[PDB]
Parts: C-alpha cells; structure tokens; sequence
C-alpha cells in the first residue's frame, strides 16, 4: 500500500503534445539518467546463478540506458569469492549508472571498497530497524562517515516504513545526496510506517530542491508518473524485472523495460508534461488516508491542486 | 474500543537507540514506579480462591516490581473474615507500590480503613453510574472528603465509559492526584461514552501536568505505549495477567509480565524514545472517529504529530 | 466447530411430562451417575493455586452430585507436594464420583498409582498423537486397561474419533472413549467434528459407552451430544470461569443452572429419562450429514426413529 | 421463515381456463367455506376496543364470506362485560362461519360453553407447552372433541407440527389441525417450518384435514399452503393492520383483493379448484427438501404428479 | 438466469478435429438450415424506421446464410403500409428461411395469411398466457398447424415450459417448441429455466425439436443450450445492437464471429457434427441438477454418454 | 483450484508408527523413484541464465535423490548452443531420475533425440490442444511411445483430464498420464479439477500410473493427491523460487523441508509406505463429489476403505 491510489492526476483536455517531444530524462543528485526508471537487483542465493541473473541485468539495463542497483555487497566483501558475482555488472555495462549496495552498519572502509568494486557512480545505504530488532545506535554516525569519505554520491534508503521530513532532514544534512523510499511481536508493526506517497509529500514539503527517489509497490507507470509528481527524481523496480527475467531472459526483460518507459511517455503525452520537471509540477489531487496524515503533519496539500 | 487505533506513531528511520538504554520508570503523582504497567486484580468470588489468587497477583509482582492493585475491598470492610484475602497482599509484596480499591460510594472513614488494611500506596475510587443506575447525588462530595483525609494519593476510575476534561477537572480540583480511564436499557448506553485515546487527548490538554492512567482494552505493549504518547503516566492490566495466572500460576504471570515490559521496550526503541516521558512526545497521527471528536471537542490534534 | 449445529430435534407438541418425573441420571460404563454432565479440571500451574482451585472444584461438585475429572497427575506422580493437589479431592468429596488422569504415554504402574493418589472411580488416558509430532500407544493403553480395576475412559483431544479407532480402543480393554473433536497450517481443516465421531462411533457400537467433551456451550450441545449417543458430557472452561468469577458457590450454582436447563429440554422433547433423549428424533444437516453419509452411517435413522 | 419459498410450481403454458371458472371452495373437516382463507381475530386488550374490533371483523367477514376466528374466550368465560365483545360477532355475522377461541389447558366445560357464547362452528384449542414452560394435555383435548359437537382444531404455535404429533391429535378426535410453524437462546432454531409440517403430515394422513396459518405474506403464500395439502388458511396481522388503516371497507377490500389474487394465480396453474390446486406440480428445495428427505417423506411425487 | 451455467462440458483432450471439418448445420423440424443460430427480429415500433431495419436484418441474414425471424405481423395483417415492413424480408432474401410471427391469440384464417405475406419457411406463435392475466388457446394453436402447411414452431416467452406443455404443443401439431425460459410480485421466482426446460423436453421426447432462444450470451451459450437437446438457437438484442452500432456490415460480422467461435468450442469438443455436440459429455449442477432430480429426469445420462 | 480442498483425511487416533519407519519411496510406471516428488524445471528463456539454472536445479536434485524434468527441447533440437543447457542436466546428474520433454506437436525423431540428448530415463509429451486453437495428435504420441525404449508421460496442462482421455493415451502406450488440471472468455469455467481427474481416472485403470503437477502448494497437497491415486507428485514455481532467493543450498533445504513434512502428514495418518498412503481413508466433498458423483464414480469408497 504505497498509498498513491490516494492520488489522482488533474486532467488536461489540451495536453498539446506529441508523444515524439516528451523527454523522460533526469537527474539523481549530480548524476545525470536518462530514463526516470531504474532497476534494483536482489541479492539472491549467492554462487554462479546470482552471477548470470547480475550479468543479464546489467546487459538489459546497458541497452536500455537505465541505471542498476545490485544487491547488497556485504558478502561479497568478506568473501573475495562471491565478489565476481557484482564485477560482472560493471564489465558488461561500461557506460551505465550503477550504485552500490550495503546495510547502515557498513564503515566508511567497506563503502569505499563496495563502490570500488563495481565502480558505483553512487552508494546505496539501506536503513531497516525494525527488521534488524525483530530478526541500532550509530546508524547515523556511521552515514555521516560514509559520506564524507566515498568518491560517490550517496543514497540512503529505507526499506518499506517510508521516512518523514525529520528523517531525510538528518540524512541530508549529514551529507546524503538522496533518500530512496520505499515505504511474535511482529504484529506490532501490521500498521506501522508512512506511505510513500505520504513520504514523498512530507519530505518534499520541508526540502524542495532535495533528491528523492521511489522504489518497491511501484506496479506500473502511473505509480512511477505519481511518485514523480509527488517530488521523485527517479523510481526503482524490482520484482516486476526480475520475473521477467526469469520468463523470457534477457530478451524479455529489455522489452518490458521499454514497455514501461514508453507507457510513461504515454501518460505525460497525455498530461500535457513534456519533460520530467513538468511532470513535477502537474496538477494533482491528493485524498484518503494521505490526505489526512499529510493535513495532520502540516503538509499543504492544496499546493498540489492549484499549482 | 479503546480507539487507539486512531493512533498511529510517526516512524523513526534513525533512532540511535540500543534497547539496553531505554528507561521505562515513571511517576504515578509523587509515587515512583520502575514499570509504566500495573497489575489489576479482580475481586473474584471471595473464598480461600481469591485469597490465593491474590496471594500470587502479590509475589509476581513483587518480583516484576510492578504496581498491583486489590479488587474492591468493600465487602472485606464489613466482614473481617475477607479482609485476609487482601492482608495477604501485602504480607507477599513488602517494597510494592499497592493500591487499595473502594466504590464511589465509600466514606472517608472506610477509605482509611481500607488504604490501612494493606498499606496502600494511593487509594482508587471507581465511578460508575451507568451500570449502578440500570442494576448518584454525593459522588463528587464523598471524593473531596476522602481525598483530605487519607494519608495516601487518590486515584479516581472510571470504568468502561471514558472521562471529559470537565470531569477531569472537577476530580482533580477536588483533591484526586490522578484520575484512571477505563472507556432492558442497556440499550440506551451502547454507543455511549468517550473512547479511552478520545479521553486522554481531552484530559491531557487542559492539564498538561496531571498525572493520567490508561487501564481496560490494552491488548498489548503497542496499546501501552499508545497509550502513554497520549499522556498516560501508567497503563493497567487485568484479564490478560489474570489468566495467564490460571494457566502457568506464578511462574507463568511473572514471564508474561516480563514478556510484554521488554515488548515495550522494543517499541521506544524503534522509536528513538529514551525514557517514558520521551515516549510522552512522541509524534504521532490520530485518525476517524478519534480524531473528528477530538476536533469537534476543540482539542488540537495536529500538536500530536507536529511535536 | 462441534458440527451439534447441525442437530435440529424434531419438536414435539404434546410431550406429556412435568419437570418433576425427568431423569438425568445416566451410566459411565459400569459406573453409575446421578449427572450426565462432570467438571473436568485443569492442571494448571501447580502451586497452593491449584490446590485450592481443586479443592474448591471437589467442594462445588460434591455438593451438586455431579462427578470430577482431575487434571494431569504425572507431575504429582513424582513430586509430594504437588501429590496433595489432588489426594484433597477425595479428602472433599468421598462420595462422588472421581476420574484420576494421564497422558497416553504413561505406564500401567503410573496409571495404577494415579489411582490410588485419589481413590478414582474411573482413569481417563488422554491422547494427541498429533501434537507429539508413536509406536506402541495403543499396547501401552491394553496394559493399563489391564492393570486397573477401574473403567479407563480414553480421551481424544480435538481432532476427533473415527469408528475404527474407537473400536481398536474397545478391543483395548477401554470402558468408554471420550470424544473432543509452519506445519500446524496442515491440520487447519483436520479431524472429525465431536457429532460426527458419536454418530460414527454409534453406528458401530450401539451399546458402548461415549463421552462428549469440548465445545459443549450449553445445555442444548449437551441434549444433542446425548442424542446423538452419548452417555455422559464433559464441561471444563464454563465452569472454571465460573469458579474464578464467583467461587465455589457460583460454580455450584451454574452447576445447577445448566442441569435444570437440561431437564427443561428434556421435558420440551418428552424424553424422561437419559435413555430415552438418547433415541430422540432429530434431523441431521450440513458437513456432518454429508461425512455422515459419506462414511456410510445411516443417518434417517435419527429422524424416522 | 414459513419455509414456502423453498416451493416452487411447476408452470403451465397453457392452463386453459378463464378467471370466472375458478371455484375457491373448500372443505375444512366436515364444515363448508366459501373461501380457502379466513380471518383470525386477536384478543387485544379486553375493553371496548376489542369489542369494536371484533364487531368490524365480524362484519367485514360476514360482507366478504370468509370464516372468522375469535382470539382467546378464557377472559370472557369469567367476565360478563368481556362476554358481549364475541356475542356482538355471532349477533353481527349471523350467517357465516366463526371458530371459538381457548387454550389446550381449558376444560371441556368451558369449551363447551366458549363455542355456545358465539354459536361457533368449529373450536380452536392452541397448544404451545413450550411457552408453559404439561400432562394431560391431550387428554384434555380428546375430552374437548367429545363434549363438543362441532369440530375442533388443535393449533400449534409458531414451532410447527410433526406427523406423529398430527396422528396423536387424530386420534383423539381433532377434527384438524392448524399449523403455524436465559432459556429462550435454546428454542431459537427450534421447530418445522410450516411448509415441512403440512408435507410431512400429510405424507401419513393424506385425507386429514390441514389448515396453515401465520406467516402467509400474500396469494401466493396461500397458493403454496394449499397446494402442499391445506385445505384453508388463516390470516391475522394482515387484516388486523387493514381495520386500523382503512376500517371495515379497507378490510373488506384486502380480503377481496386477496381472494382474487389466489384466483389470479390458480389460473395461471390450470387449477380449477382447491382440490385441483392440492395436486399442483411443484418442486421443493432447500432445507424443507433435507428434512422431508431425512425423515422418509417423498418429495418427487410434489413434481411427479 | 438461463440456468446454462449449470452446465460444464467434460474436457476433451485429444478432440482429433480441424476447425475445417467442422459442420454446424441442424435440421429444425423438417426444415434443413446450414446455421444452428438465427436472427430473431422486434417489431419496433412500426413506420419506416422497422422497414428499413427489417431491410437490413434481411439482407445480412441473406448474406450470413442464417434464418430470420420476423416481429409479430399482427399489425401488418391490418395495416397496408405496415405490411411493405416484413414483404421487404422476402424481396431481399429470396433464398433463405425466414419464420413468420404471430401470437397464441391469432386464427388459423390470420396465420396463414402472415406466413403468405412474406412466404414463410415456418411460423412461430408466441404463448405467455400469464401476460394476458386464456381457454381455447391450445386447439387454436392446433387448426393454425392444420391449417398452415409449413412448420409451426410455438414459443414460450420467458417462464420456461415443462414437458407436460410440449407434449401437449406437440400432440397439437407443432413442429418444434421454442424455449425461451402489485400482482406481478408473484412471478419474481415463477417458471423453468432455459436448461432445465430442455432437459426435461428431451427426456420425455428424444426426437422432437426443440429451440433456445433469449439470454444466450455467446457461442459458449449456444453449444451448451444444443448439447442440451436445442436443434437451433435464438438470438436477437444482441443482433439488434450490433445493427444500430455498425449497420448491415457490423451485424454481418458479429454473425460470422459468432457463428466461428461455436465451430471453435465444437472443436475444442471433438463435436464435428451438430449431431455430436448434443451427444456431448456435461456435467450439470446446482439448482438445475435438483430441478430434474426431483422431476425424474436422468442428469447422470449427459455424463457417461 | 485443484479441487484437493473437497479432500479431507479421516483421522487416525493410533497410527502406531515412527517417523523413521515411514518410506515415501514410489514407482513412476516401470521407474523406480526414492521419492514421490519432483522437480519440474521451466525453459525460461534460453541463453546462460537456463544453463545454470538447469545446472543448479539438477546439482540440488542429484543431490536430494528426487527426479528432475526439464523444460521443452523443441529448441535445443535445432540449436547448438541452447543443447548444452541440457546436457548438462545429465552431466551433473549422472545417476538420477531425469525426464525429457516436448510437446505433442513433436514426431518419433525429436522425441528419441531429446530422450538421447540427455539420457533421459522418462520422457515427457504436453498437452493443450486449447491453446493451439489438431488431427493426428493421439497417432503421432502414439509413435513416440513405441519409438522410445523410455516410459513416456502424456502431460495434460491445465484443464484436466477425463478417464476417457486416459484410457486413449494409456493404449497408444503411454507409460503414464501427467494431470494438471476475445474467446479466451469461453474457457473461464473449463475443465476438469486435478482432485476429479485423479478419481475419475483411477476408477477406470486402478493400476495405472498417474502423475499430480501444478497448484500443489504444499506436503499435504502432495499427501491428497498420492491417497486420491497419484504415484508421484511435480512441482516448479515453488522450487524456481526456492532457487532464485537462495540457490541450490536453498533449494535443498525445501525439497528435504517438504519430503520431511510429507512423513510427518503420513506418520500421522498411520500410513507407513507411499502404497498405503494410496488407501488412507478421506472423504470427498464440494464440488469434486458432485462431478465424480453425476459421472458414476463412486466416492464412498475412498472413505469405507
Ligand atoms: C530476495 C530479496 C532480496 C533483496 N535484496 C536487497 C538488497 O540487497 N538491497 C536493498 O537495498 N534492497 C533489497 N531488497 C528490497 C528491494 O530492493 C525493494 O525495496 C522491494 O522490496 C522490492 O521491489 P519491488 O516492490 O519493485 O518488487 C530485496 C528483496 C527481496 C525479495
Ligand atoms: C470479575 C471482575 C471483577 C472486577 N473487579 C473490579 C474491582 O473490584 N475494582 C475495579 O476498579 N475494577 C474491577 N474490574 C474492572 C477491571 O479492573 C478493568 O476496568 C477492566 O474491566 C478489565 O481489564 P482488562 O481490559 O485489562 O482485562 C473487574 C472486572 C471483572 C471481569
Ligand atoms: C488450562 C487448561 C488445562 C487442561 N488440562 C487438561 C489435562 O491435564 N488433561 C486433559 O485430559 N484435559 C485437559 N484440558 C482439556 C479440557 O479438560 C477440555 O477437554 C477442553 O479442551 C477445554 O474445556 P471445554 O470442555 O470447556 O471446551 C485442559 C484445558 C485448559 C484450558
Ligand atoms: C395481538 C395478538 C393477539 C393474538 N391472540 C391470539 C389468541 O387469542 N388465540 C390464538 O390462537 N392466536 C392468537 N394470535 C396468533 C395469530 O392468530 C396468528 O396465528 C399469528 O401468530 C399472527 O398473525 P399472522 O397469521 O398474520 O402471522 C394473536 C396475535 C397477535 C399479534
Ligand atoms: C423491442 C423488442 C421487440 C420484440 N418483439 C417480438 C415479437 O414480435 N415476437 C416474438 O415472438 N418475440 C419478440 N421479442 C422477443 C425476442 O425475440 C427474444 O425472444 C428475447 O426476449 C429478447 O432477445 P434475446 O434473445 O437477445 O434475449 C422482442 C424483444 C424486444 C427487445
Ligand atoms: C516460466 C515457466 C516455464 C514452463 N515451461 C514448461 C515446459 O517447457 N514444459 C512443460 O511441460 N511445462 C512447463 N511449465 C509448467 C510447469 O512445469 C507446471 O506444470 C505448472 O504449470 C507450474 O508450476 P507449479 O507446478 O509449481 O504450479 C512452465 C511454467 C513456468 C512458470
């Protein structure tokens, strides 16, 4: 429930536009995509598997022009074995943006040598506290760290709670370039957390000109066209790529990724957004659960409307 | 309902907190208790029964070191042959805090009389006029007099249907250091009341500095803190303790005590809330019909989540 | 779910009968009762809690007439004190009927001791071989049928009681079979509902002796369990309840609640005494009906009787 | 639930028949009518309201030509005044045919002397022991079909009626029966519904005399009652809401309304008469189908026919 | 409802048949017809506006090879102008079969006059008694076959019709039956449904003709009313729609879509004839299933043929 | 829905068996297999990511001693490189259980080759006649049976299959049958369930071998569908995913979690080899005893038993 059925695109009779102008292309931080849409790997099993599903990823991707996100590299820099597995993505895809990938315990060494080792044009710090309490000082320290001694930008993310304005205040200014949203005791949380749309509304509301990214419950491109209108420069996919993968290799995968970036462009056509930053700033309206949270937290959600 | 399902806290990314710093100690008026969760027995059916139903309320929580308070000892005031049942109470719990329990109705007399029979550490006087009117002029008068003259605080409860500010206010000013929420012509009373999250968010904006108690409907160690975000300096449990007394005797209760005073621990963990009267600010959201009372009542509700 | 639900009586218009000349005195196997319905207590948590919490269930009992099951005594079986908690039951109630209790595992010297703690008048054995996941149970239970002079009532916990099984324990020597009915997900639709198996059992052995325990929520499941063939019901939470809610005197009075209710029951269906509610005419629908039918179990037999 | 709408007819496609040739006569035991429906008049509260009440019943039902029952006469049979508020129905209805009103606990005196006070054609004794809670009852109903000379109609209320209960009525000398199917939780699924009683008992007494009444929604209703085996229907808050919403020219026009909406529908069946509406193809499901099925009675011969 | 959702065909998994093999001709009554399906026309609301979709209706219908039915010409029977409306079928389809329309009401005289208007192959005459709410109708439905020397088809609208009706349409001389299954309250659940209708038809008259017509909503509609006895099957609103949103070369098209997704299904069956797809193995179920069982009709018969 | 859900054991009291005593070891025509499951590799497509994930599906399924069937090798046949993906099922799985696979369109040449390409010792045929909507399917399996030495499985996918279908394929030689049970809309309701099928074509070749793939989702699912008749058990998608979330040593660890959870389900049913396990008594009901029952199968036999 990413709560963006909570929004709905103002319709525009007149869009004036064809789909031959529209421009999907971004920029995450200083880091310039041209496409609005990127993949986030899993980790896997590990072994020789992990390896050919990377590589296929990072081959889809290369032709696609989109960025990749690999799993996490935490394993991978304990065992100089497993480490083949990500190596592989940088050497099928040159020319790509590609980030890194570790948990908030990792040190400003292993962040150095995780995006070392892929030649990460970012960093992925993935937070997840009430995950790692159920299965957390420093957290912060250890991010404040990591930024100022990697060679790369750096994109915290949260997995699945979302993040509220606080949140992302303090990973900006301890020097994150962005945030990634993704939002028997275990029932204490059925109900826990900010949707996305929630997060993105709230962060935006607090930092304007600051990165945000959307990534997991992103199911086709209106998800991708809402999270973008509601402040994301870009959004990750997972699970819709890798079954595609797994269905038809990757053949497939490259379809479906063009698929999808050619029905965005659809949906902007329509909406008379012709590039990225139209897309920013097109006339929303925002209801439900997300209307109230926001009304609560403060958070103008007119601006959206009238805008 | 309790309605505290209208109560969502706000998700804390970075809580730089390690669970073995949380300090779960408040103060219920001058009384300092180590656990925000007391035990509420039931009167029961008298006999030698209770007598060891108590007897064991009496050593789990001694050993827990948390607040137990006795069924009504009104019955045990005329017949000298009952009041053994609470002797023993505190004959098995030297160090707790205790408190005694008489209805409304008693006099100041019989409030001393029954603080002394166990040695309470404050005195609860339960209201209930709905359930004594279908089975009241005085109630406040006999309060103000008991208040002036036992040695000890009074806690006034109100039993399933909730408390208003106004109500709060006059039992306050008439000498109760703290005031216990528990919210064929049944009928007329069943959507009758205040909800126990309505009640508090009421009570505690009128008076910011007056020690409130949460007790009846809270499942589990969510609930409990709930219930202390919305001001609740100690929450109460009864059925849950009774019956896991029932089942596994001492032994058991004392693990199921334990069990949900580490659960809580985890949630102000997750929470970044170091102590209780952190977990008192926490932001929060409150929702339906919660919210539309509060709103309707003039209590500020976006202070909860702005906080 | 008991699948009594599935029991409608068929109602009678003129039943020629006064509360007065109801009779529920029934017959456990050899051993006679002035109650078709028991207490059967909880072991609990040990302790003077349980102590009290039996000798309180003794007391209430004994003055209703109706008999007391106690709860495990392998634990008394091994410590002395604890062995009190239950040697008061007799100490209360002398006179009463008494059912000492194990587990299936338990060894026919164990079975006999128990006994003798409480001076029982029958022993229950309790099974579950679902939850202790063997071999041997069933032996285990000959030789304890063996070695006590007393009626053992085997006990299902439930999942029920088919035909089969039922009959293997009666060839075991059992004087009655008292019916309860990441891997726990497959047995979310396990077993044979509590009227099923008395139905089942029934058609089989038509003369020996049921016990419907579990579930029964009132004086009605306890008609309908005796209709559908059983001998004598069993009720436990209700009464603990009740008991930690009121003491003995309100145990001793939901007691005598739900055994007036029955006769009343009685006296609407014009069944006089328990042999006669046992052949009452009742109509059999739903799950039950179909498994019932399934299973080869005649089931108008129920209705044109 | 009447359980009617588990009745479905069988429908004709060419009934061959015109609205004017349809007879609507009956036979309820030895007694004629002119109408298969007849009103049922309730007690009330005494006073001169009832006696007002009665007074339009009684002469909407003497204009209409359909039979009118008088509510309970155990009041009268004690009060003088109370008396004059059922003379009045005799006294204004001279010729129509009117059924006396007691209790299955009445004496044959006093039936005797209920059916004299209003020159009753016909005697209806209403049972129901569950509400009374005895013995004798259906002695006393025999006595009251033999000191009476008119026929008497054992009603049962609201539980429904079984073959066996209907035979015992039988026997004693009913001349029919009218079918109306902290303890109370216990009889809330309790009973036969009206459509599996009328199956039921005449599945064993085919030329006995039936009469539904309670429920009935409407012609259609009706159409199904009879068609099952009534020989008549009875109606009460029906009516009784007509009176006091439009008096006795409402009621009279309700009862005419209705009357010929039965015609209507009988039409559309190709059944000239009421005897030919009892042998209706219809086709039962449902509940009603389950127990009529469970306790041997046929129901393809409903269709077959 | 139709009830053909009741109705589930038994796999075939090795059908052995190319679409191209497949024959979809029928036979009704002694009329030969290369579709199972034809267009059912309405006879709107007379004026230019029926000429021209008359017109049309017969041109695609021409063109599709598939019979037409006109609307009702009991107008035209009065009406010159009118008239020209259904003369226009046959001046564009000189070649194909068309049905001529007239109620149950209408005169051998009247009937035969509408069948010379527009040289009709076979007429229909339309019953809904129950509409009209009479005596007669069946033996004016006789003299109009005698008189009338193509095929009368009659047809039921809308509540069903039993085999006791066909029967007797049948002993009158109608070629084929056409099954179409404040007082109006009474007819909300009246009749039999499409499937059950033909199933019980078939039952009690395997060689008889019979039609489906109304509700069907596709192919899969028509294959399961023929696997059920239906020699031809009826279809008009979506005809009717399929002509106001596309004209004669959108009507044309539906037509042949319709008529190739039956040869489809048929193949998917292993039907090559539309002989084999009434001996097609099904399965029927739900109030269908109950319906037959209790009027006698075998359902195990379309299973294990 | 695989219907297994109208499947439900009957319970064992007394099973009188040990985990270690259970052997779930089956026999897949003349094949000998140490389980009753297998894997059911998916083609994917192509490229390295196929040849390691056929070189981990076979590494694990070597490793857990249960058989492994890959995907379809109509390209493999034709390409070169794509054939590796293949062998190599057999290099790193040199003495297991493997099964090749083609579909029906496949002649006698292709299906001895894929058999040869990976030493298969079983050969698979889909299937799905539906899906490719011809003439020449049942001849042309035919051939490939006596073509290859192996036994050959005719796997059905989806719709099910009737005992009819069966029986053609087991006398074109068959070794054993693999149940998996605009116009799109038409085959929404089609079929027959995997639980019918399994019944249905075990009461007409009670000895011959019957394979349950597809919707299983767990131990127990497995459990039904060996006691409704099948000798061995596939499934895929829960493997593929154990492999991509974590790889072989993942996907290990659930074929032993589920092999060890299925001797749990056995032990618990008293069922001691995969033959008794074939005759554990269940009763069947829903949807899969009304079709079973309408096409004469008997289903008291399953719970007699
Ligand atoms: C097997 C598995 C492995 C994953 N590994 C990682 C990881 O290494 N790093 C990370 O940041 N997220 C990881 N994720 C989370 C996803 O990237 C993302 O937050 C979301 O759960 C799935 O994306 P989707 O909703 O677009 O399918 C993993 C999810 C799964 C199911
Ligand atoms: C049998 C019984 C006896 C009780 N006796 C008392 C009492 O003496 N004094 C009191 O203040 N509340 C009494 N209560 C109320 C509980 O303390 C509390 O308000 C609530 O109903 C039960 O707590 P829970 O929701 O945590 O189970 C009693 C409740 C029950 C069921
Ligand atoms: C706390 C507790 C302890 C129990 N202990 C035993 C026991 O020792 N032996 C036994 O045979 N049944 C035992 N039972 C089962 C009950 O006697 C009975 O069969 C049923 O599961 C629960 O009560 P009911 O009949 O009111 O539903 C226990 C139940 C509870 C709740
Ligand atoms: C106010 C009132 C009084 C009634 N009094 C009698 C009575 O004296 N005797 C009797 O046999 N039935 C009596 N009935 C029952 C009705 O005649 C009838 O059987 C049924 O319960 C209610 O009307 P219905 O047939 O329109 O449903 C009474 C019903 C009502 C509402
Ligand atoms: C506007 C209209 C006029 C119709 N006129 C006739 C008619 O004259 N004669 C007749 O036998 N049926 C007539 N029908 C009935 C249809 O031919 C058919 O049996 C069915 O009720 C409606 O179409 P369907 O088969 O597509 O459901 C008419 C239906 C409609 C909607
Ligand atoms: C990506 C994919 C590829 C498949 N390829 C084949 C194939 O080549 N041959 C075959 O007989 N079945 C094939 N199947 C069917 C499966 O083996 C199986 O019968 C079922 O449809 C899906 O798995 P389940 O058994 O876990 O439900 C495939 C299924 C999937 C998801």
């Amino acid at each position: 429930e990413t709560g963006l059925d909570d929004i709905t695109f103002v319709h525009v009779s007149l869009p004036d536009l064809a789909l031959e102008q529209v421009d999907i292309s971004t920029k995450i931080g200083e880091l310039s995509s041209s496409s609005p849409i990127f993949i986030n790997a899993m980790t896997g099993g590990g072994g020789k598997l992990t390896y050919e599903i990377n590589k296929s990823l990072a081959r889809a991707a290369s032709q696609a022009g989109i960025p990749l996100a690999v799993g996490s590299q935490m394993s991978a820099l304990k065992d100089p074995s497993e480490r083949l597995s990500y190596e592989i993505v940088r050497k099928e895809n040159p020319n790509g943006l590609i980030f890194a990938n570790l948990g908030s315990e990792a040190t400003a060494a292993q962040a150095k040598e995780a995006v070392e080792m892929i030649g990460a044009n970012a960093l992925q710090i993935h937070l997840n506290v009430i995950q790692e309490i159920v299965m957390f000082s420093g957290a912060l320290k250890r991010i404040e760290q990591i930024c100022s001694r990697v060679s790369v930008p750096v994109i915290v993310k949260e997995v699945g709670f979302g993040m509220s304005k606080a949140s992302a205040g303090k990973l900006y200014e301890a020097g994150a370039a962005a945030v990634d949203i993704g939002g028997r005791q275990i029932s204490f949380f059925n109900s826990w957390g900010i949707s996305t749309a929630a997060s993105l509304a709230e962060i935006r509301s607090e930092f304007p000109a600051s990165t945000m990214i959307a990534s997991g419950g992103l199911q086709d491109a209106l998800d991708v066209a809402k999270a973008i209108a509601l402040g994301a420069s870009c959004t990750g996919m997972a699970g819709h790529f890798l079954k595609a993968l797994t269905d038809s290799g990757e053949e497939g995968l490259l379809e479906e990724i063009q698929l999808i970036l050619e029905e965005l462009k659809l949906i902007m056509t329509v909406l008379g957004a012709r590039t990225i930053a139209d897309l920013q700033k097109a006339p929303l309206v925002i209801k439900g659960e997300t209307h109230h949270w926001l009304t609560e937290r403060g958070v103008n959600t007119s601006s959206y409307s009238v805008r």
